[PDB]
């Protein structure tokens, strides 16, 4: 008997941080739907308005750029009251779509507002769901900006704006203490006499808050006056409430009216169903009224009627009796002072969980999510990987130098004074010198197409392939890495390399291989990923403009995963020409950022990308995640003097809008990377911005920071990488993140810049030397992020830490382990062995969990192509020895030549019940899952058709001593049909198949002729006539090694009366059936010929005359079967042939099958004589022992492999892994993704070496200085 | 989630029934087919009867499915195996091929462990909704559930 | 359908959307796993 109350606020609340941790929201999809739609509904109604709004009309990009000129009082009362009533709605539709929370209804709950929230309540009361509260809430935004757009225009008629204004507008309401509000009254009627005022602009009691307090509205300069005659004790505090409001003498029933014409008339508006606790009325309870009604009646009260705050409480109470309940929890959202409002409500009268959902629902949804870097590789100045990058950094080391002259000959192209045209003042440069290496093989190119490929392509393949691997992508194998969802984007400042390296000679590969847009494409045509292809040209921004439309794409859905990028390779003199024309570049050296002489940037190359998805994508596919994007955003620099210089208001503006996109203040940025590019007059304008942002000082002057900052600017080392300068920065974090340590600042060369503001003031630090920087306990890092660019497009991030890696307590009871390698020529794969033998060496005695993370991150997440390597064993140490001898094979001059297309073929092989044995299987059983549900599936198939029960014979082992007849056999077969539908799901596929005596009936469904149920209805109501009409001990079997003739030469009687030949297996091997008698004579006669003789467990004779009187009956249960055409040629012993038709499986088949002899030696001869087996083919045993296989290798010859199943004596995963590395190193397609999935320890994705390349220089060279003479003639 | 795996086990119920035949082409035959003319308890008569003369494995066997109206009914069985069961359904009986690809309603095939397996994809809470507006399951001994 | 075994998997297409699986729906060539989810999909969006 609870009451929730919903209790909405008015201006005074600041909801900077309200809406800030709004658009954190990335938990519903109609959270951001709304919010993004607020501004559509908004501006339809901006448009009518009167001229002066026009004036002084801000800018806001989103409801984002509106925070800090909130916070700075720069905001008009319009917008203002609509961004109020914006996060009002937001919160809400947070809470109760993101929050799991239910909806208001009348029984439980009542809602409440004070001016501005009045229109928020009047929705929510108005809607039966959030998402029909939507458009109500946006009707709802029109109708708050309208508000404080009137309210605007009178208050602006009454007073003007003053001249010590600058831009922060007034407050007309100031909170009074200390008086009772009717005291209060007395001494505003009296100031009113005393003074000459008129009387429309004479105080007026605004609101009356309690038994001392209240609030009073009148003109900054009349209020002041006011204010100043009323001393202590009394208190006067100020409030953001920048128009006057709740004043009936300034305002009428036609001011309402107007503010509610923005909604259309209709007849079908949903009523006020939740009742709204309206406390300033006579009617303290409203319900039923229309929402247009109610709409212009709670504009009344926010335009009209005074606040009456102590009557707010006893109102609530009052409805709560009236519906008989005993307390309420308050609600409130965006309510100033709200944590004493429950309290209130309670004097007057006389516990939650969250609810967990499927996995990956209780999370966020998969349409908008805090976007995860998932890995990033790149090469850099004196850097062909990251870690190498981080020794640049963390030792200070400062990489720039002349250009090389590779590029172009900087004594003709460098002079100190420029005259010559296309002479420059600088040739400094931090250069690529490894950018013409690439493999052309891996990415099938010829090596006349690889030259006439600009730097930019080739390293954005391979930096986009190793960050691919490094992430662990594997296109089509789960849904987030699907083909059709997988996007591209980089940015791209200029292709230098077909205006002047490919130019010298124009052929057909020249525009491919110069173009901007194929640096994406490329791309996308290599991996096959169908998904969108951009390219992005903001200039020094290009990268993060492509990021932030890359992000934009994850947040709209339009990609599971995105790859973002940016490349900076310059092979043109005139781009230095006009840069150092335009005074941009430094003549002296690197970018010294903050350093007091700073005179430009100076040109740096670099290639990234990177790998983001979704988080939750992410954490779905158990991606590394070395951090998270929280947001980014975007404006241009309209407001510049120059097209040159971007000015430090649009800066600010925007950072601030990405702490309100990504929801945050500035005491949790501990760390910011600017973007400077090493002049005085960036430095100081972007660090105002940034300390103005992030690092404040309090009107009384001292520090807001708690914490420390710490600034820094990665251009200062490997210098301005234009459109890669982006991706730079963000590769920088990354490290730092990883490393926990920000490394030194070397743009200082002299003294600091003196036109900045003190830092140490406001807690801003320039890092001399590396300093401390651990990850606070349960808690994260968060950073703000720049690249600008000449284009005015200024750009940010905000980057935070990335989730808890979950701490996996299941060890991987599998004793042995395959390591899987691959390339796709030898010399990769020699570098691949190698890479991988000392990355063993390093982490050799780190963990024990290594192992199984090793050979899930290089099988299943690794793609797998011709040339392939592979090393099994139970310890790092026994991978690393096997991966090193065949490594010395292969230096020694082995060829390592690729499988062939087709892969290896195979026979399977199936056994009778004869070499059965307890606990058969039992292992795959317990740890397995498919095949688990196959043998659960045939138990109850089985007590479907009245047969046993067989899942308690791989349950238990006891059970196998007194089982009977009907169920071994049946537990023999759904053993080999299990058996061979996982084989068959390891990529295995039948070119034949063979079976011996009962084996035979999953070789026919392994061909297609029998389902696998109907087999077991064959077979088992077969076993229960040979119970039902033979008996057990009165025949036997016995095993003979012999030939027909010396058997036949040594039985005295003939075949078929004194015995019969059950099984004709081999040359010399022979099983022999008959009565008890029969056996012990023919038995004594071979003995006495020293003929090796031995007995059968069977208790019956098979295939011999004993099973006469189940004939018919079988008939007719093999009449029972639907009879199919095999899928693959069936090798039948029962007629000694091949089968490829289905009119020989009849169902005389069953009954000649049983009492027929089993020959293996005619049909295997029948095979071998039609060409379907060889020595090449590759026998696997589907059962119990490896009886058959024998047989089958006896047939073809010696050097046949032949590899078994099961067997009792070894362990089943050393087997497993071992017969695994032969077919994966002969070719063929294996799901590895499955093979670790029962294993969640063995799930992780560790850091290992990048795909080692066959690299070769491919270069055009710039020749003969021709660049200068352009325009020139010949002479 | 729950119906994806629910016509997941089934169709894998279908490949342990049965396999594809030669002329699908990708195309996935019916297993159920919709009989009219007959009774349903006449009807499961013919099936016992033309099953005991072939005596088809009670997986096999073609069964009833639905109980329609008084003359109306839906049986199921293989593509081969229910157009064979079909053929001998002459006029003036009706028959309409109805396009469910995977068997269901089969006491013979289907059991508890299945059913439970289908819904393992839901994790376990005590919070879990209770169902507030009664479900009519007319095909149960309680009709209001 | 990552969970599910090869023939389940083999004969499963891509698709970003709903939109790829109409017309081969009409053509029935869709399996009993996803036919069966989107009607269960068209159901529920309907009476949302």
């Amino acid at each position: 008997a609870q009451m929730r109350v919903v209790a909405f606020g008015d201006q005074t609340y600041d909801c900077s941080e309200a809406v800030s941790q709004l658009l954190r929201v990335r938990d519903d999809a109609i959270v951001v739907d709304f919010l993004e739609r607020a501004p559509a509904v908004l501006k339809a109604e901006l448009a009518r308005l009167s001229s002066e709004q026009q004036e002084e009309t801000p800018r806001f990009a989103t409801l984002a750029e509106l925070v800090p000129r909130y916070r700075a009082g720069t905001l008009n009362p319009a917008v203002s009251q609509a961004l109020t009533c914006i996060a009002q709605l937001g919160l809400f539709i947070r809470q109760h779509s993101s929050g799991q929370e239910a909806y208001p209804t009348a029984h439980d709950s009542c809602i409440t507002g004070v001016a501005t929230g009045a229109l928020t309540a009047v929705a929510v009361g108005s809607a039966s769901s959030v998402t029909a509260l939507v458009p109500l809430a946006l009707h709802t935004v029109a109708v708050a900006v309208r508000l404080g757009a009137r309210a605007w225009e009178i208050g602006s008629c009454l007073a003007d704006a003053r001249r010590g204004a600058n831009g922060r507008y007034a407050s007309w309401t100031s909170a009074v203490g200390g008086i009772s509000p009717q005291d209060l009254q007395d001494r505003i009627s009296a100031y009113t006499a005393e003074q000459a005022l008129a009387s429309v602009s004479v105080p007026y009691l605004s609101a009356a808050v309690g038994p001392g307090q209240s609030s009073v509205s009148a003109a900054p300069v009349i209020l002041d006056a006011f204010l100043s005659t009323l001393l202590r004790p009394l208190t006067t505090t100020r409030l953001p409430i920048t128009a006057p409001y709740h004043a009936p003498h300034l305002f009428t029933a036609k001011d309402v009216q107007h503010v509610t014409d923005c909604l259309p008339p209709s007849e079908a508006w949903p009523t006020v169903r939740i009742p709204i606790i309206s406390f300033s009325r006579d009617e303290a309870v409203s319900r039923g009224a229309s929402f247009p009604a109610a709409m212009s009646e709670a504009v009344r009260d926010c335009l009209i009627r005074p606040i009456a705050l102590d009557r707010m409480a006893v109102s609530i109470a009052n409805h709560a009796r009236d519906l008989g309940k005993d307390s309420v929890l308050p609600s409130p959202i965006a309510l100033s002072f709200s944590d004493k409002l429950g309290p209130q409500v309670n004097s007057h009268l006389p516990t939650s969980k969250s609810i967990p959902s499927a996995i990956g629902a209780e999370q966020q949804p998969m349409a908008k999510s805090p976007i995860a870097i998932l890995a990033a590789s790149g090469r850099f100045p004196q850097s062909s990987s990251m870690d190498q990058f981080w020794d640049v950094l963390i030792n200070g080391v400062d990489t720039h130098e002349l250009v090389p002259p590779t590029r172009w000959n900087a004594a003709t192209h460098v002079s100190e004074d420029p005259k010559a045209k296309n002479v420059s003042g600088t040739g400094f440069g931090c250069w690529l010198h490894e950018a013409g290496e690439f493999d052309a093989a891996y990415f099938n190119m010829s090596p006349r197409e690889a030259p006439q490929v600009d730097p930019a392509q080739r390293l954005a393949l391979l930096t986009a392939t190793e960050a691919l691997e490094q992430a662990g992508v594997v296109p089509n194998r789960t849904s987030s890495t699907q083909k059709n969802r997988v996007g591209v984007w980089y940015g791209a400042t200029s292709n230098d390399w077909m205006e002047t390296n490919s130019a010298q000679n124009v052929d057909t590969y020249f525009i491919p291989g110069g173009n901007r847009a194929f640096i994406p494409g490329r791309v996308n045509y290599f991996h096959k990923f169908s998904g969108p292809s951009y390219t992005i040209d903001t200039a020094c921004s290009s990268s993060l403009a492509a990021l932030h439309m890359a992000c934009n794409a994850l947040w709209r859905g339009e990609v599971d995963t995105a790859i973002v990028g940016g490349t900076n390779v310059l092979t043109n003199p005139d781009m230095t020409a006009g840069l150092d024309a335009g005074h941009f570049l430094s003549r002296s050296g690197n970018c010294k950022t903050f350093d007091d002489e700073a005179d430009g940037y100076c040109r740096g190359e670099a290639v990234v990308t990177l790998i983001l998805k979704r988080l939750p994508d992410a954490q779905a596919d158990k991606d590394p995640i070395q951090a998270s994007i929280l947001g980014i955003a975007t404006n241009h620099s309209a407001e510049a003097a120059s097209i040159t210089r971007p000015h430090a208001g649009a800066q600010q503006d925007l950072f601030q809008q990405v702490l309100t996109e990504t929801g945050l203040t500035a005491n949790d940025i501990s760390v910011c990377e600017m973007h400077g590019t090493g002049t005085q007059a960036g430095d100081s304008g972007e660090t105002t911005s940034v300390v103005e942002t992030l690092a404040p000082l309090n009107r009384s002057g001292s520090a807001v920071r708690t914490t420390p900052l710490y600034i820094g600017a990665v251009k200062s080392n490997v210098g301005h990488a234009e459109s890669a300068a982006g991706v730079s920065s963000l590769a920088k974090i990354l490290l730092m993140l990883k490393h926990s340590k920000i490394p030194p600042h070397v743009g200082i060369k002299t003294k600091l810049n003196h036109r900045l503001p003190d830092l140490a003031a406001r807690n801003t630090h320039i890092a001399r030397s590396e300093v401390p920087w651990p990850r606070p306990k349960n808690g994260k890092r968060r950073v703000l992020l720049n690249n600008f660019s000449a284009a005015g497009g200024n750009t940010c991030l905000v980057l935070e830490d990335a989730p808890e890696p979950e701490d996996s307590q299941e060890v991987d009871p599998r004793e042995h382990h395959i390591v899987a390698l691959s390339a796709k020529t030898p010399d990769s794969m020699v570098n691949n062995l190698t890479n991988m033998i000392t990355w063993i060496d390093k982490h050799s005695g780190d963990s024990l969990a290594t192992l199984p993370q090793l050979s899930y991150t290089t099988t299943a997440r690794r793609v797998h192509h011709r040339h392939r390597a592979v090393a099994t064993g139970t310890d790092l140490l026994q991978i690393r020895s096997s991966l090193q001898e065949q490594l010395d094979r292969r230096v020694s001059g082995e060829r390592s030549i690729p499988h062939p297309p087709n892969g290896p073929s195979f026979v399977l092989a199936f056994t009778g019940q004869g070499s059965a044995f307890a606990g058969m299987g039992v292992d795959l059983y317990k740890r397995f899952a498919s095949f688990r549900s196959d043998i659960a599936r045939y138990d109850q198939i089985c007590e479907g058709m009245s047969l046993p029960s067989i899942k308690a014979m791989f349950e238990d082992e006891k059970v196998f001593s007194t089982a009977s007849p009907t169920l071994q056999q049946l537990t023999h077969v759904c053993f080999q049909m299990a058996l061979y539908r996982l084989w068959k799901s390891l990529g295995v596929q039948a070119k034949a198949v063979v079976g011996h005596a009962l084996g035979e009936y999953a070789a026919l469904y392994a061909a297609g002729v029998l389902s696998q149920s109907d087999t077991l209805y064959l077979v088992g109501r077969r076993a229960q006539l040979m119970e039902k009409h033979l008996s057990q001990g009165t025949h036997a079997m016995l095993a003979v090694r012999a030939k027909e003739e010396a058997i036949v030469a040594a039985i005295d009687g003939p075949p078929g009366e004194a015995y019969e030949f059950s099984c004709r297996n081999g040359e010399q091997r022979n099983v022999l059936g008959g009565t008890v008698a029969q056996i012990q004579a023919a038995k004594a006669a071979l003995e006495a010929k020293k003929i090796r003789c031995q007995y059968l467990d069977t208790p019956m004779a098979f295939h011999t005359g004993q099973v006469d009187p189940i004939l018919p009956e079988l008939l007719q249960v093999a009449a029972a079967c639907s009879i199919q055409d095999p899928q693959i040629p069936v090798i039948s012993p029962a007629y000694g042939k091949v089968i490829r038709s289905a009119k020989d499986f009849q169902p005389e088949y069953f009954t000649h099958h049983c009492r027929s002899s089993v020959n293996m030696v005619d049909a295997l001869q029948s095979a071998v004589e039609e060409g379907l087996l060889d020595k090449n083919v590759i026998g696997l045993e589907i059962g119990p022992g490896p009886v058959v296989t024998q047989f089958v290798k006896e047939a073809v010859g010696t050097t046949m492999q032949t590899f078994a199943s099961i067997n009792k004596d070894k362990d089943t995963w050393q087997l497993m892994t071992q017969a695994l590395a032969k077919f994966y190193l002969a070719g063929a397609s294996v799901e590895w993704s499955r093979y670790h999935e029962d294993f969640p320890g063995a799930q992780k994705v560790l850091e290992l070496p990048a795909y080692g390349w066959a690299l070769k220089n491919y270069w055009l060279q710039y020749v003969n200085d021709w660049s200068l003479r352009k325009g020139d003639p010949a002479v």
